[PDB]
């Protein structure tokens, strides 16, 4: 009896569509994030839906088109501070709230994302964070 | 190919691409003054950075630590005009090394976004 994939567990394609569209809504309004993103977030949102789908055990949509994610490498030119990693996760938390993602699948997905976001950090903190 | 680094032609292509690029930089009046007179060490690091960025070996971070790319560019007066000059030199370098098609558009669009992020001084 097949357990559901995390992708299935979270609600599948329909949930990822709404989560990511909602997510980048928060990103576009966040002062710590919006400046480093492209002005139009459409292509970014499209790509993120492909990534999260495959990331959660759905079809390999991202790799099929774009090749290996190698996300840390792809984020190297961008100023990703621990502060911005925190803003990213904050927006995702709010998107998950808005999209009704809860329980064990929420904790599963959020904890993976938190680990990934930490991996992306490539610039040290501002004064105060020691 | 599974990585941009492979797709673009790998190490040999990055070599000629970056060597060519800094030839154009050295001749560009909007850029040459803020670069070192000798661009050897700069070209070396850029080959490391582009290699790792496009999915090759982690040459850059292994030697130099975290990228913190914008921070490394803060001490230089990088205007939008200079970002344009930078991208113009890269365009020519790509033409000269035969980088075309989708891999060209892929890499150039990412470099253009990056160059915009480096800007730290108004025109
Ligand atoms: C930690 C804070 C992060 C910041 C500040 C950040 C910022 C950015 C920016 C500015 C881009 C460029 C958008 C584009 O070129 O289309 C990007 C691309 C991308 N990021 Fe993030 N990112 C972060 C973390 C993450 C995380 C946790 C994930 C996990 C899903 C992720 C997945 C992606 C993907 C799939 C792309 C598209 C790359 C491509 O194929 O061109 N990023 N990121
Ligand atoms: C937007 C216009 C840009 C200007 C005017 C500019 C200018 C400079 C200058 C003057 C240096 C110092 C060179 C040295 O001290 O050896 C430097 C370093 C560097 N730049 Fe740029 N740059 C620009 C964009 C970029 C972009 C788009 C990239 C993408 C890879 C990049 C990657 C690097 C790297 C890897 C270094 C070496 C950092 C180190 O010392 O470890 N730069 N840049
Ligand atoms: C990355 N969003
Ligand atoms: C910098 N080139």
């Amino acid at each position: 009896k097949q357990p559901m994939t995390p992708f299935e567990a979270i609600g599948g394609e329909q949930c990822i569509e709404i989560l990511v569209d909602t997510f980048y809504s928060y990103v576009s309004k966040h002062p710590d994030l919006s400046p480093i993103f492209p002005d139009d977030l459409t292509e970014t949102a499209r790509k993120q839906k492909q990534f999260l789908t495959q990331y959660l055990g759905g079809p390999n949509l991202y790799t099929e088109e774009h090749g290996h994610p190698m996300l840390r490498a792809r984020h190297l030119p961008f100023e990703i501070t621990p502060k911005r990693a925190e803003a990213w996760l904050s927006c995702m938390e709010q998107a998950m709230d808005d999209t009704g993602v809860h329980g064990h699948i929420r904790e599963f997905v959020f904890e993976r994302l938190a680990l990934t976001a930490q991996h992306m950090v490539n610039t040290p903190n501002e004064t105060g964070e020691i």
